[PDB]
């Protein structure tokens, strides 16, 4: 693979690590306002610029692949004019202008330097390093191009509230200052710097990423707000249009311009899938507009762009690897899994804590939670009498699917013994004496486990509300496995892999549907 | 000659002619003030621009002297540096930066385009066609280099009233949007122009200069003020140090740095003679500061200018041709002469307008006019018996002096048939019975001359008061003449030719001094 997976989710964990110290800095309060602000210009006004001017007179002209670059911009260009016209065709006229600026800009920037150049970096520091200037080549002219576009909708705002005067006067950040600024520099040099200044550029821009991250982390407490009336739902049109849509219209724009590419079209997806850069929420900030649907799209734009990056990633490659797809499929449910326990471990003491042992619902659903621990502490010992050990994780595996529907039994009650009882302790009987759980043994295993997850998904079929969410979100996933163990058992095409892939992030990861419940 | 001086004087007088028309125009009224702002806005935002980018892409930099220009701009910017510390040396604090601001920026900035470029191109449109190239490769890097640092200073004013706030936020107009966009293009471009666009900007830019000094005189009308106390020292101060001083400076920084020389050091002197631009009669407009002392300079700027700009010329070439050194004294003599008679005729209307034929020395200087203007009606002979009607002429040149020995004897009375006696009548009788007036025949002439004029000195020596001041002004070019009738009867060294000129402009031109009396 050009990018190197084995390290993406390793290099994942570390930016999520850091991003997460930033967080539980910011809820603890060990770091005082009068440091955060210090930090902050620390960042802005030093290590930003630093690394900006570095690895921009650091940056090769000698090779500018002007189809990818060109591709991306005019990609990110049509996300803004299709998205800006669909909100003026949506939105009233007062809001209009204003809606088709600050949200067309919240869904095309890319905090670049952030995750990504960590994480591409990651995958691509020996096999493509030209994607290392890339990174850099696409966000400056992006902000030097579309970014007055936006702004100059705004001046059309507060004109409501003058071409020359303010529309283009005020239309027209220190990044695109430092940014050309260190383009006039590489010329002026041969692309070279100074020890003198090469040695401070050096130690303060490097300690700017980490950082960075840990500003946001500073800047995602308390941002999030009670927005489902109509911005919600807007809200996660502008992530999927962001997300999903915009690498994909990438991935498109880049095969109609642009093996090598295809892996370069991989990277295009690569691309996009970012979340949304903190540049915009300040821009927001300054126009002082609607930052709460703002500073909510920060939020759930890395919240939810972190798992969608990790899954598309592994996904961009199984066509590229049927031994290496079965051990893609190990390691990735493995790493999922892991995290799973993250969550697994932070949904029992929450549970724990609230006194969910009541007759309610509640008390199911910490059933639910304590099985599926010990799938994931089971799935510890996947990698490093081996699998007669694997048979109690296994079993627990089944128990996830009998408690939810003896608990959709409990939800049924609620509009209108055998908890424990586990008739799973049987398929146990059928698997002592009748590589991965769907590899226990020949085709019984996925079998016997076929007709449990149906007879859960049938009994479905026939804040204790929320655990009735919960379990409807559940059986989503029960009719995903349902039809991988139907179609294996049926049928044994680039089709089951990939539903490999979501059933084994939905029994693996339904940990986090139950985290948020 | 490298600048067709022959030429010089013709295109001084047709923009001196257009020049007055806008003042005259202003005066009269009759153009209205909403068609005044109307051709404001038609040269500014229309013209101007257009020969901006037409001039600049027709802009050759096949081959740039960087010693000459950058020799130029140095220069100024030693003018910037000498003016702006002194003046921080003498000013208070609180109007220093002020002054250490405008008044540099108002000693350096050239009106190029108004009357230089017509004048020089009239100078050097076969000769040396570069220098209508170095007069727009001048001044805009003047205007972006050195502009910044007085606007700068007077941020440090509304300061006293924020580094990168304002300081710098708001330290760093048309011209230099459109010379640097004219710059894009003609590298765009290959230093071509589309004949469709082409056309419109040959019609619109080539009727600027003549709207632009029109404007100009639209905006010389009541600008003059009463500034004796302490302002028009210091306003003269500026004027020599921008019109002969900043002159001087470049003429000694272009032979440090850079007979072609010799002719291009002329240019560096020829340049920075030109009056003060208009760009800071708005800046100050914009600073709201002071503008009656600035637009006082504007006023000023031209109307000295334009009679060094000539003396100058006509200067800076003697050394260059003694029949041609003949040839070009009795030139300078005849034109200068013609305009006497328009000073002259302008005169005499408004002595017989005012009655100043009164006994007080009014009525004798009325008699210094009409001989002077006899002065000059006899001159209009010299170019196109022929003597023998010279030698009323040349009475009336001996008039001048011993009417104004009678005025100073009048004066004298003042503290305690003449008139027309003239014992000239007798000095004309030498001439009958005893090329130009000096050689009228033999050394006579001017033994004759050298007496009665020192007749009239030692008289002297021995509003009418105002009078007396122009007596005093006129005896000052009294003992010019005396240094020169006495020089040239004693010894017949690139020293008489200078004071040959001095007298001419004196002999012929105290009519302009006579003019303000």
């Amino acid at each position: 693979p050009s990018m190197s997976i084995t390290r993406l989710f390793p290099a994942l964990l570390e930016c999520f690590g850091i991003v997460l110290c930033g967080a539980i800095a910011g809820r603890a309060n060990v770091i005082t306002s009068t440091q955060a602000k210090g930090l902050g210009n620390f960042v802005s006004r030093f290590a930003l610029p630093a690394l900006l001017f570095k690895n921009m007179v650091v940056l090769n002209f000698s090779n500018v692949d002007w189809s990818f670059l060109y591709s991306i911009l005019i990609a990110k260009a049509s996300v803004f004019f299709i998205v800006c016209v669909l909100t003026l065709l949506v939105a009233s006229p007062d809001s209009r202008f204003s809606k088709a600026g600050l949200f067309p800009i919240f869904a095309t920037q890319s905090n670049d330097f952030a995750l990504g150049y960590p994480i591409v970096e990651a995958l691509y520091q020996t096999t493509y390093p030209e994607y290392l200037q890339y990174i850099y080549l696409v966000a400056p002219i992006s902000l030097m191009m579309l970014n007055p576009i936006g702004f100059i909708f705004c001046e059309i705002q507060k004109w409501k509230d003058q071409n020359k005067i303010k529309i283009v006067g005020l239309g027209l950040n220190p990044i695109v200052f430092m940014v050309f600024i260190g383009i006039a520099f590489n010329f002026i040099l041969d692309r070279k710097v100074p020890v003198y200044v090469e040695n401070f550029l050096d130690g303060l821009g490097n300690s700017f990423s980490g950082s960075a991250l840990f500003y946001l982390g500073l800047t995602m407490v308390g941002k999030i707000k009670r927005l489902k009336k109509s911005a919600f739902v807007v809200l996660i049109l502008l992530i999927t249009a962001k997300l999903l849509v915009l690498p994909l219209l990438c991935r498109e724009m880049v095969e109609l311009l642009d093996v090598n590419h295809t892996s370069l079209s991989n990277y295009a997806f690569l691309y996009g899938v970012f979340p949304v850069a903190p540049g915009v929420a300040i821009f927001a900030t300054q126009f002082n507009m609607e930052v709460e649907i703002i500073t909510s799209g920060m939020v759930i734009s890395t919240f939810v762009s972190a798992p969608i990056m990790y899954v598309s990633a592994w996904l961009l490659t199984f066509p590229t690897m049927p031994k290496p797809l079965a051990y893609a499929i190990q390691n990735v449910s493995f790493d999922i899994s892991i995290v799973s326990l993250i969550s697994l471990i932070w949904s029992l003491a929450i549970l724990l804590l609230s006194k969910k042992y009541k007759q309610l619902p509640h008390m199911l659903t910490t059933n639910l939670l304590i099985a599926q621990s010990i799938v994931c502490a089971g799935m510890m010992i996947w990698n490093f009498g081996q699998i007669l050990v694997f048979v109690l994780l296994y079993s627990s595996l089944y128990s996830t699917y009998l408690w939810t529907g003896l608990l959709a039994i409990s939800l049924f009650l609620l509009k209108k013994i055998s908890g424990w009882g586990i008739p799973a302790l049987l398929v146990g009987v059928l698997l002592i004496t009748g590589i991965d759980s769907a590899f226990f043994y020949g085709k019984e295993q996925m079998i016997t486990t076929a007709v449990t997850l149906f007879c859960s998904i049938l009994i479905a079929g026939i804040q204790l509300t929320r655990h009735v969410l919960l379990c409807l979100l559940l059986i989503i996933g029960l009719f995903a496995n349902l039809s991988s163990c139907l179609w294996w058992l049926f049928n044994q095409g680039r089709l089951y892999v990939e539903l490999q892939f979501f059933c084994a992030v939905f029994n693996f990861g339904q940990g986090f549907i139950s985290f948020g419940i």
